């Protein structure tokens, strides 16, 4: 009952059926610039788009190389390498690797999920070629950009029930390793997520040297010259929901936040963020998953991390997003450091917004001098310094339990006010809130 192919000619008919159960036989196959043009095998973009409905694509064992410079084959327009549209598909095993370094000549996605009921299980992908590589986002990631930026981002999770499992994605590229937009029940689920750092001192070191910060004078987006003593990821966000977007469903195109998104037993890396889904409605859902040295570990706005652990090396593991924040319920163990600690945020996580019910859990002893519980008061987040990103920083925090299982000191800012703290230690915990209860256990 399964049709085998032997080469990408022959793979690409079975995208347009619907019903099909294709396997691509085991092999290495190679998309280079030669491979793209009118009366070429790729004639368009998305390179593979999966159309049809009910179908299952099996690529183990193949490894499928795709030379970084198809993304400027396409004239000044987005690439996706792999697009899904239609129903109930089940895309698995396959391993997708960019080749080189070469930029987008507009922008990129790897792998686009729209449609229903969808499932990419497996999956090894490698994500490269973008612009600017070597400074995150300090310079833009959306309009009005001090430097011009062509991104590549990896897995794009629109659609609905839309299924991400036991995947691993590696990326070297400027852009988010995972995220959802306009996408409902999303479901991420056993994935590994990686990308990699760079410490703003490093940046600032080409100084003199005619790099494109360097004839910026560092002049970030944010609107003041890069700082030093802050790690960055040369990524964006390791499972992120974006503010608003657009997705298709049986031929209707819709546009909407992300809604009721779950995310199960993932690791991530090196990422600008772990886990934020402030931007998604509905029920957030977060449990298992474990966050090594990325810039921000849980970011959820409201909902549920449980039994979920980061360290924090590189900067906080827990952030309110807004003062509008409101239920977020968190369990959070601050896992030991995976990497010497370059956390220049001064806090291990921000507080703020009402009614929470936060507990954090560590067996650090060693904890560095400028590492803090804040509830309110002015974090020293690399991006929301002198005024910038105002709604995320200086805000108030209300009717909130803490329950602080960690050696790490508690500071309640003259912002905060009925906070229940009990805490391993009461020595080290200051406030100056209003009307905030704190008490000690064993």
């Amino acid at each position: 009952q399964t049709t085998t192919v032997y080469s990408l000619e022959d793979l690409l008919p079975y995208l347009k059926q619907d019903n099909v159960d294709v396997k691509l036989a085991p092999g290495t196959y190679n998309v280079n610039g030669f491979d793209v043009g009118e009366d070429r095998l790729f004639s368009t973009t998305p390179l593979f788009l999966f159309e049809g409905s009910n179908s299952t694509y099996d690529f183990t064992d193949v490894k499928l190389n795709i030379n970084t410079v198809v993304l400027t084959k396409f004239g000044n327009n987005e690439v996706n390498e792999i697009q899904i549209l239609g129903n109930n598909n089940v895309l698995k095993n396959l391993k997708l690797e960019d080749i080189g370094t070469t930029a987008p000549s507009n922008r990129a996605q790897s792998i686009v999920i729209d449609g229903r009921d969808n499932r990419i299980e497996g999956f090894h992908l490698t994500i490269r070629g973008s612009y600017p590589y070597g400074y995150g986002d300090a310079f833009g990631k959306g309009g009005g950009s001090v430097i011009n930026h062509r991104k590549h981002s990896g897995v794009l999770i629109r659609g609905l029930r839309n299924h991400l499992k036991d995947c691993t994605i590696i990326s070297r590229s400027y852009g988010h390793i995972v995220f959802m937009q306009a996408a409902s029940y999303p479901t991420v689920e056993g994935c590994y997520i990686e990308g990699e750092m760079r410490s703003t001192d490093d940046m600032l070191a080409e100084e003199g040297t005619g790099s494109p910060a360097d004839k910026v004078d560092f002049m970030t987006v944010w609107g003041y010259k890069l700082p030093a003593g802050y790690m960055m990821s040369l990524q964006e966000g390791g499972i992120r929901a974006a503010n608003a977007g657009t997705t298709y469903i049986d031929g209707v195109e819709i546009q909407r936040a992300t809604d009721n998104p779950t995310v199960l037993n993932c690791t991530i890396k090196n990422a600008r963020t772990g886990v934020t889904l402030a931007h998604a409605n509905g029920t957030k859902y977060v449990e298992g998953c474990t966050v090594l040295g990325c810039e921000n570990g849980y970011s959820i706005g409201s909902g549920t991390v449980v039994n979920c652990g980061a360290d924090a090396i590189y900067g906080p593991v827990f952030k309110n997003t807004y003062g509008s924040d409101k239920g977020y319920n968190a369990d959070i163990t601050i896992l030991p450091p995976s990497d010497a600690y370059y956390n220049g945020h001064d806090a291990v996580a921000y507080i703020g917004g009402s009614n929470h019910n936060l507990t954090f859990r560590s067996e650090i002893t060693e904890i560095p001098s400028n590492l803090k519980i804040m509830v309110s008061g002015d974090l020293q987040g690399l991006r929301v310094l002198h005024g910038s990103n105002p709604s995320q920083n200086n805000f108030a925090g209300t009717n909130i339990v803490l329950r602080n299982l960690t050696n790490f000191p508690v500071d309640l800012h003259s912002d905060s006010s009925n906070i229940t703290v009990t805490s391993c230690d009461t020595d080290n915990i200051t406030d100056n809130g209003t009307n905030n209860s704190i008490e000690a256990i064993d």
